[PDB]
RNA sequence: GUUGAAAUCAGA
């Protein structure tokens, strides 16, 4: 359960963070890490989600709807997580060696990095999404193939999330989990839409209660829930 | 983890 909090310090003031940063944070960690440990960088780039990171966290903020999130605080925070402590250790080094980050017009500077004290998981957990959760299927639109994104109110959601976690689990943990069952109940739910590169990915910001396989619970906690976790999706905080 | 949240919403 290696999880870090990277602190970011905004150059200048009246700083405005753009709404869609996913691809830019992803590709910048991917390079920084590639310089230090090319071998791990290939894990970060995998479709299978060997790690997750969160929304850029701005504690004191206000919404400017056509521009972005104004940072009224001194600092913002990124939370990176992974079940593999080699990945976490490499990201921490690489980011320290190349502390500059550019997002849109803005530029940050990596401040203190902190390992995070992690509460233990029970039989039943209440999770909250730090980055939205993505579950995709495929559909024909006319003569074209389309990503079609699912939300928890969709009938196929639970079915596809099970399948994606079991599949992800086997690839990154190496074997299938002994216990393949779980159910989740949605407490609070909001839809969101991110532009990553050329495309739009839709997902779920949500609070939910998980019940089920202990090995899957702990996998999603560390590597994120759902798909595209590598692009900063599906990361969850644990709560009471 | 002071985000129980953060605009936009099927895209040519």
């Amino acid at each position: 359960h290696m999880r870090i909090e990277v602190k970011l310090l905004p150059l200048k003031d009246n700083p405005i963070l753009p709404f869609n940063y996913n691809y830019e944070v992803y590709s910048q960690i991917l390079e920084k890490v590639n310089s230090i440990e090319p071998t791990i960088a290939k894990l970060l780039s995998s479709p299978h989600g060997f790690w997750t990171f969160s929304r850029i966290i701005v504690r004191k903020r206000k919404i400017l709807p056509d521009k972005g999130i104004e940072i009224l605080s001194d600092d913002v925070s990124l939370y990176i997580s992974s079940s593999n402590e080699d990945i976490i250790r490499a990201i921490a080094e690489a980011v320290e060696k190349s502390p500059e980050f550019k997002i849109g017009e803005l530029s940050f500077l990596v401040g203190d990095i902190k390992a995070i004290k992690v509460k233990e998981l029970g039989k039943e957990n209440v999770f909250s999404t730090l980055s939205p959760i993505v579950v995709r299927t495929v559909k024909f639109e006319g003569n074209k193939l389309r990503h079609w994104d699912l939300y928890p109110h969709d009938e196929l959601f639970m079915d596809r999330l099970r399948k994606v976690m079991i599949l992800r689990y086997s690839e990154v943990m190496g074997e299938t989990p002994k216990d393949r069952d779980f159910t989740i109940e949605v407490l609070k739910f909001k839809p969101t839409r991110l532009m990553v590169g050329s495309s739009y990915i839709r997902g779920s910001l949500m609070v939910f209660r998980y019940a089920g396989s202990e090995e899957i619970a702990r996998f999603g906690y560390e590597n994120g829930f759902g798909e595209k976790t590598g692009l900063g999706f599906g990361m969850v905080k644990l709560i009471e």
